[PDB]
C-alpha cells in the first residue's frame, strides 16, 4: 500500500505531469499495489459510451478488419495497456464499469458503505479511470459492452453505487444513470411551487415529475411539456397536474400555454431534461421573474442560454445541471421504492429481465 | 398607436410566422405607428458587432467594391429596408445602438426611467431590433460604427440604459458591457464568505473584486487569481485580500493555493470572469462542498463543467452567468461612483 495518495488521483498521472486523470494522456494502471485512499475493483463488465463504441467500431471497419469482435477486443487491450484507461482518443469519451470490490485502502474516502466482495457500478467516466484489462471474454457489438476480466481504480474523489440485490441489474443501472436529476429537483422545488418539466416523458423526466409533485405538494402545480399525445397518461401518472403539447424548440407556444395554465404567473422552477438543441430560450421564457431554470440536457449551449436571457430581459437563475449530488443514487432508488407507478414504468422500459 | 403588442415583439415578426423577433428572417420596421408597449428611439449611432462588421466589409471587397464606406452604407440600407433589422444574414450577429427616446408607448414596461429626449444605449441585440435607416451619415471602418438618421423599436422585454451625461461615453459603455457581473455577484456573496475571483485583473474582474469585498465584509476573504505578478497591486486595491499567481487552466495549482490561503476550507463562492476556455474544472475545485461557482465567461463549456464536477464528485452549484439583471446598469455605475479607486482605473483603461 502506497501512502499520500491524492484524492483527485494525480499520483497515477504519467503524461503529461501536472494535470488531472481525466485530461491526462497516460495513467498508471498498475494494480499490483494500490494507494491508501484508493478502492480496487474486480471489473466484470465495461459499458462503453455509445458514441465512443460506435466510433471505434467504424474506425476498425474502415481500416479493413473482418472479425470485428476480435478487432474490438484487441483495440481495447491495446488502448488500455498503453494509456492506462479506456478514454477514446478521438472523442474523449469513456463509459462506466460494473464489478465487485477487491480491496479498499484504509484512507479511502468512503461514500456509500461497501465492503470487499460487494457488487458496484462506477458513476464516473472510464475517461479518468485507471483500468487493466487482463482478458476480454466477450464484445457485445449491439450493447456497447465488453465482458472482461480486469481491474479498475476508484479515487477517493470518485463516485460509485452498490447495486441493490433485489433489483434487475439494468433497471438499477438505468436509475443510477440519471440519479442526479431527481436529487437536484428535491433541492429546488418549494411547497406550492409551479414546476415545468420540459421533456417530461423521458427517463429523467418521469423521475422529475414525481419529486416535483412531492415537493410542490397539494397546492403546487406540476406541468409537463411533451411533443407526443401518446405521452400524456404517463406524464400525469408520474406527477404532472397538466401537460402541454409542444416542441421543446417552440418558445412561443410553451410561454403561451404555461401562461394560460398559471394565469400569467409562470413557473417558479423549469427543469429541462430534453436531449435536443435550441430549447434554452423556451425554457427561460417559461419561468417567472427571478425563477430558476435547471438545465440537465448535455445538449444545452452555455452561450444560447446566456444570450437567450439577455435579449428578452429575463432575470432568471440558470444552472448547469450537476449530474452528481451527495447520496443521489440512494435518493433516486428510494424514489422508485416509494412510488409503485414509477417502478412499474421503469421496469417496463428499462429492466432486462421481466 | 396599435394595441395589444406582445412584450416579446412577435407582432412585428413577418417571416417566418411563429418564431421570435431574433430568429425571424423579416421584421416590420414601420415606425409611422408603434404598439402600446413599445418605445421608439431616434437612433444616433449603430455599434455593429465587430465580427459582423468585418464579415460584411470583406464580403463587399470580394464582390468588387473599392469605396468600402459607401458600399457598406448602401449594404446597411438594403439590409434593414428588406429585413427590418440589421441582423447579419450569414453569421446572425447584431450589435447595439445609441439614440434618444422619441416616443413611449402608454403600456411600455418602463425599466430605468426615461422620457422623450433621454440619451440611451440599447442592451439587446440589433438582431431582434426593428430598425429603419433613413440616412447613413458616416461609416467608421476602424470603429465598427455608423452614424445615421433612423429609428428603432425597443420591446417591453428589451433592455436599455440611460447614458449619464457626466461620464465619458466609452467608459459608460464599457461599464454597461459588464454590468451584469457585479450585479449578480452582489446577490451571491454573504457576510464572512470566502470568494475567489478567477481573472481578477480584467474589466469585469475588478468590479467583482470590489463588490465581493463589500458583501463579504471585514471578516470575509476575497482571493484573486491572475497569471501576472504586475496585476497584484490592482487586485488588492480593488478589493482582494490575497492574490494567487496561476494560469486559470491549472486546476492543481489553483486548488492547492486556495487550500493554503483558506486552511483547506476553500471558497464559498467562485467567480469566473476569464475569457479563456478550459477553466471550468479549476473553478469547480476552488469551491467548498455545496459552494457556488458562477461562470460569466462566454468561453464556458456546459459539458466541460457538468462532466468536470461529476468526475471528481464535486457537489457544487454551477450558474450560467446571465449578463442581464434588474437595475444592473444603475448598480454598476453606482459602484464606480462610490469607489474612487475603481473609477480611476476604469477611466485610465477604457477611455
Ligand atoms: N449530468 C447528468 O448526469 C444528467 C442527469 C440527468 C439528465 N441528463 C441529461 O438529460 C437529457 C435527458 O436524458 P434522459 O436519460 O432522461 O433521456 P431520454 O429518456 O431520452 O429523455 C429525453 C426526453 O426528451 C424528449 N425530447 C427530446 N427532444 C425534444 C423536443 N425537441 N421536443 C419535445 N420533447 C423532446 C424526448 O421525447 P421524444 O420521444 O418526443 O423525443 C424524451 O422523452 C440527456 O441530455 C442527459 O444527458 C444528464
Ligand atoms: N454578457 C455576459 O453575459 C457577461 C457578463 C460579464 C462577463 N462576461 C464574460 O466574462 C469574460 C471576461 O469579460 P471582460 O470584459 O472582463 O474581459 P477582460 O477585461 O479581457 O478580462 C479577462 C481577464 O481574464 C484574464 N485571463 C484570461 N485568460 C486567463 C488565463 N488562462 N489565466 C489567467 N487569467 C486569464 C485576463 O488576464 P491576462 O491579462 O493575464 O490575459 C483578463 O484580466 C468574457 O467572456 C465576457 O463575455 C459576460
Ligand atoms: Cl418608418
Ligand atoms: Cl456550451
Amino acid at each position: 500500500m502506497k501512502s499520500n495518495g491524492c484524492r483527485y488521483g494525480t499520483h497515477r498521472v504519467i503524461e503529461p505531469k501536472g494535470v488531472l486523470p481525466q485530461p491526462a494522456k497516460i495513467l498508471n494502471n498498475d494494480m499490483s499495489e494500490i494507494w491508501d485512499n484508493e478502492m480496487l475493483i474486480d471489473v466484470i463488465r465495461l459499458n462503453i459510451d455509445s458514441a465512443s463504441f460506435h466510433q471505434i467500431k467504424n474506425k476498425l471497419i474502415a481500416q479493413g478488419h473482418q472479425d470485428l469482435e476480435k478487432a474490438f477486443a484487441e483495440h481495447a487491450i491495446e488502448l488500455t495497456n498503453r494509456t492506462g484507461k479506456h478514454k477514446n482518443e478521438d472523442t474523449g469519451s469513456g463509459g462506466m464499469f460494473i464489478g465487485r470490490v477487491a480491496a479498499i485502502g484504509d484512507k479511502f474516502e468512503m461514500k456509500e458503505e461497501v465492503k470487499v466482495g460487494d457488487k458496484i457500478a462506477s458513476l464516473v467516466s472510464l475517461s479518468l479511470t485507471p483500468l487493466k484489462i487482463n482478458k476480454v471474454k466477450k464484445v457485445l457489438l449491439d450493447k456497447d459492452q465488453m465482458e472482461i476480466e480486469g481491474q479498475a481504480i476508484l479515487f477517493s474523489s470518485g463516485v460509485y453505487a452498490k447495486l441493490p440485490d433485489d433489483l434487475d441489474e439494468n433497471l438499477a443501472l438505468s436509475v443510477l444513470d440519471v440519479a442526479g436529476a431527481p436529487a437536484q429537483v428535491e433541492r429546488l422545488v418549494k411547497p406550492d411551487d409551479t414546476v415545468v418539466i420540459i421533456g417530461a416523458n423521458g427517463k429523467s423526466g418521469i423521475l422529475c415529475n414525481a419529486v416535483a409533485k412531492e415537493r410542490a405538494g397539494i397546492c403546487g402545480k406540476v406541468i409537463g411539456v411533451v411533443r407526443n399525445e401518446n405521452y400524456i397518461p404517463t406524464c400525469k401518472a408520474t406527477g404532472c397536474d397538466e401537460v402541454i403539447l409542444a416542441q421543446a424548440t417552440d418558445a412561443i407556444t410553451i410561454q403561451k400555454e404555461v401562461s394560460r395554465l398559471t394565469n400569467g404567473k409562470m413557473a417558479d422552477v423549469v427543469i429541462n431534461v430534453v436531449n435536443t438543441e435550441d430549447t434554452e430560450l423556451p425554457s427561460i421564457m417559461a419561468a417567472k421573474d427571478r425563477g430558476m431554470v435547471y438545465f440537465f440536457s448535455m445538449a444545452t449551449s452555455f452561450t444560447k442560454a446566456a444570450l437567450g436571457a439577455e435579449g428578452i430581459g429575463a432575470d432568471v437563475d440558470m444552472m448547469i445541471g450537476n449530474g452528481y449530488a451527495h447520496h443521489h443514487s440512494e435518493i433516486a432508488l428510494d424514489l422508485l421504492r416509494r412510488n409503485s407507478v414509477l417502478m412499474k414504468i421503469f421496469k417496463e422500459r428499462y429492466a432486462e429481465h421481466h
